[PDB]
């Protein structure tokens, strides 16, 4: 209740026009003040190259960057950068990989048990987006689905070192009907599509194992969203919008 409940999503802010139709971009919520490097991942299929820009302003105003080449390629757009590592779904697998950016090596590899992959339980936009990793106020999560949950979204807390599952919740929401999803304060928010008409219309509260139908609309400025994640440090939503990297601010309601 203290941490906050989503009540509103701001106008989309265009930060850059770049890259293909589909991709992801993000900052590291546990980077020290003021390490404000931008991490950038173009493409959804068999890709390995991560761009590192020095700052938000360098990201916006230049096309200069450090490149990293992942020893394994990723699927989808569901990566997350967390405490100096990139977490991602190995191409054509339900394998999750922790790639340490400080040493430029893989630190951990592990199967995400029972997770669908290879366009089995993609988000509605497709693109091998079966497994979505994200970070909120309390840590690392994986958002996916399983046969046993009938293709409905499954949410698991993930240990950032072991990559083992710490706790799992089964929701009622068919992942392939979700445009995308993100977590704020332990609540999973799911969008109705990737081109509407867009809005957050389902919330699943993990602390109470309860879901609710809600209506928090937000503007899809460039007509296709293929990535959408919350950053707890920035308190913003990062999105890839049809070859545009955009930010939304949000409002949370707090009860102390
Ligand atoms: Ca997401
Ligand atoms: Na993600």
């Amino acid at each position: 209740l203290a941490c906050g409940k989503l009540t509103g999503i701001s106008d989309p802010v265009t930060v850059k026009t770049s890259g293909s139709r589909f991709g992801s971009w993000m900052t590291d919520p546990l980077a020290p003040e003021g390490d404000n490097r931008v991490w950038y991942m173009d493409g959804y299929h068999n890709n390995r190259f991560v761009r590192e820009y020095k700052s938000m302003v360098d990201f916006m105003n230049t096309d200069n960057f450090t490149s990293h080449r992942l020893p394994h390629p990723w699927s989808g757009t569901g990566q997350v950068v967390y405490n100096g590592s990139i977490y991602f779904n190995k191409f054509q697998s339900h394998i999750i990989i922790r790639f340490d950016l400080k040493t430029e090596t893989i630190l951990k590899t592990r199967s995400l048990d029972y997770a669908g992959y290879n366009n089995m339980y993609h988000y509605a936009w497709g693109g091998h987006s079966d497994i979505d990793l994200m970070v909120d106020e309390s840590g690392l999560w994986a958002v996916y689905a399983t046969n046993q949950n009938a293709g409905n979204i499954v949410v698991s807390r993930l240990d950032p070192v072991s990559l083992q599952t710490l706790q799992t919740w089964n929701t009622s929401y068919p992942k392939r009907s979700a445009g995308e999803a993100f977590i704020i304060c332990g609540t999973l928010y799911v969008t109705n599509g990737y081109s509407g008409g867009t809005k957050v219309h389902y919330a699943y509260q993990t602390n109470a194992s309860t879901y609710e139908y809600i209506d928090i609309p937000f503007q899809n400025k460039y007509s296709h969203i293929s990535m959408l994640d919350y950053n707890p440090k920035d308190r913003a939503l990062y999105a890839w919008n049809n070859g545009h990297q955009i930010l939304y601010n949000v409002t949370l309601f707090h009860v102390i």
